């Protein structure tokens, strides 16, 4: 929204389109996405152009790249709040949130629950039957419909 925000991101914009013309290639995304440690195929650089490409006219324009641009930072600030809430549960880091942690987690916090109802929440969210709850299922459990 900002003029400020639109001045950072026409910064974020100039380095994909290597040639100043106003628009980002196919090319110019590999350019860059080589330039951070990638190597994307041919197929893969086309999609993300698609995905981006409003106007379908085969390269992305600032206007575009603004839309791509805010979502993308709408979604980051989202995964980045689940996520220090996803570490704040999982004690022991290794990336799984136990029946121990959630337990601990509540009644640090003052709801007490027993092994039984601690069970029940992990089960309910532990999609893939591995026992324990994943970032990916933490994520889900707060949608769900
Ligand atoms: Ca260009
Ligand atoms: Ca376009
Ligand atoms: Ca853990
Ligand atoms: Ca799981």
């Amino acid at each position: 929204l900002t003029e400020e925000q639109i001045a950072e991101f026409k910064e974020a914009f100039s380095l994909f389109d290597k040639d100043g013309d106003g628009t980002i290639t196919t090319k110019e995304l590999g350019t860059v996405m080589r330039s951070l440690g990638q190597n994307p195929t041919e197929a893969e650089l086309q999609d993300m152009i698609n995905e981006v490409d409003a106007d379908g006219n085969g390269t992305i324009d600032f206007p575009e790249f603004l839309t791509m641009m805010a979502r993308k930072m709408k979604d980051t600030d989202s995964e980045e709040e689940i996520r220090e809430a996803f570490r704040v549960f999982d004690k022991d880091g290794n990336g799984y949130i136990s029946a121990a942690e959630l337990r601990h987690v509540m009644t640090n916090l003052g709801e007490k629950l027993t092994d039984e109802e601690v069970d029940e929440m992990i089960r309910e969210a532990d999609i893939d039957g591995d026992g324990q709850v994943n970032y990916e299922e933490f994520v889900q459990m707060m949608t769900a419909k």
